[PDB]
C-alpha cells in the first residue's frame, strides 16, 4: 500500500483505492492504474517536473529504499496477479528491483521529488505509474 499528499490531495493506485477515495475521487485511469481523491488536511509531498532515469524508491516486500536506474514512461506488458490480468500498463517506468504486488503505492522520489508510485513489476522488474505527466496536481 502507499499514497502520495500533493496538498489536499492523496494519490493511490486505482486498484487499492477506497470506497471513501470514489466518494472523494478527483480523476482516475485503469490503463495507469491511478486514482487522486480529496483531503481535508494538507500533505507533505511535491510531484517531480523532470526526465530524470535516477531515483529512489521503498519497497515494503524488503523493507528497504533502494537506489535505481528506471526506464521513460512507456506502454509496457505486465503479466498476471491478484489484481489484474496480463494486460499492457501505459506510462509505467520499470527499473531493475525487487517487487511484488503488495509492494504498490511505495514512492519513487529524485531531487525533484516524488516522481511515481509502484504500480507493475516482475523477473527482478518494477513499473512506477508516473505522475510527472499530472501538471495539474501542483494548483487547484
Ligand atoms: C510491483 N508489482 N505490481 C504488480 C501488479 N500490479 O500486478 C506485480 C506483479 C508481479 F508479478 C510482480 C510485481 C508486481
Ligand atoms: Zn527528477
Amino acid at each position: 500500500s502507499g499514497a502520495i499528499y500533493v496538498g489536499n490531495y492523496r494519490v493511490v493506485n486505482r486498484h487499492l483505492a477506497t470506497h471513501n477515495d470514489w466518494a472523494n475521487l478527483v480523476w482516475e485511469d485503469s490503463s495507469r492504474d491511478l486514482l487522486v481523491s480529496s483531503t481535508t488536511a494538507q500533505g507533505c509531498d511535491t510531484i517531480a517536473r523532470c526526465d530524470c532515469q535516477t531515483g529512489v524508491y521503498y519497497c515494503s516486500s524488503r523493507r528497504k529504499h533502494y537506489p535505481v536506474s528506471f526506464s521513460k514512461p512507456s506502454l509496457i506488458f505486465v503479466e498476471a496477479s491478484e489484481y489484474y490480468p496480463a494486460r499492457y500498463q501505459s506510462h509505467l517506468m520499470l527499473a531493475v528491483g525487487h517487487s511484488e504486488p503488495g509492494d504498490c503505492g511505495g514512492i519513487l522520489r529524485c531531487q525533484h521529488g516524488v516522481v511515481g508510485i509502484v504500480s507493475t513489476g516482475g523477473n527482478g522488474l518494477v513499473g512506477f505509474a508516473d505522475v510527472r505527466d499530472l501538471l495539474w496536481l501542483d494548483e487547484e
